[PDB]
């Protein structure tokens, strides 16, 4: 599924993402753009071998199980193939733990690098909510 902007925004806010861990809903629409263009079916294999999954590319090497990331953990305990579902309650209840591990929206390196400090508003302007 490729997300509307507003549409995937209501999504997030229904699934408790707006201000999760104090981060607003700005910056989790914006990581998402950056991350996967709002497409659910996202894949991108990472220079170490691990791949991205989903809307907010969730890696294999920590959080979920591709059976082709040696060493790799599965903290989230899924499939990384249930991160590409047009149903995004598994990359979002897998995102509140990634959020918590401690460097919060650092993580997500194209946030850091493109949503960072940014007016993060803009993402949610015009939305419904
Ligand atoms: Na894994």
């Amino acid at each position: 599924k490729v997300f509307g902007r507003c549409e995937l925004a209501a999504a997030m806010k229904r699934h408790g993402l707006d201000n999760y861990r104090g981060y607003s809903l700005g910056n989790w629409v914006c990581a998402a753009k950056f991350e996967s263009n709002f497409n659910t079916q996202a894949t991108n294999r990472n220079t170490d071998g691990s791949t991205d999954y989903g809307i907010l590319q969730i890696n294999s090497r920590w959080w979920c199980n591709d059976g082709r990331t040696p060493g790799s953990r599965n903290l989230c305990n899924i499939p990384c193939s249930a991160l590409l579902s047009s149903d995004i309650t598994a990359s979002v209840n897998c995102a509140k733990k990634i959020v918590s591990d401690g460097n919060g929206m650092n993580a997500w390196v194209a946030w850091r690098n493109r949503c960072k400090g940014t007016d993060v508003q803009a993402w949610i302007r015009g939305c419904r909510l």
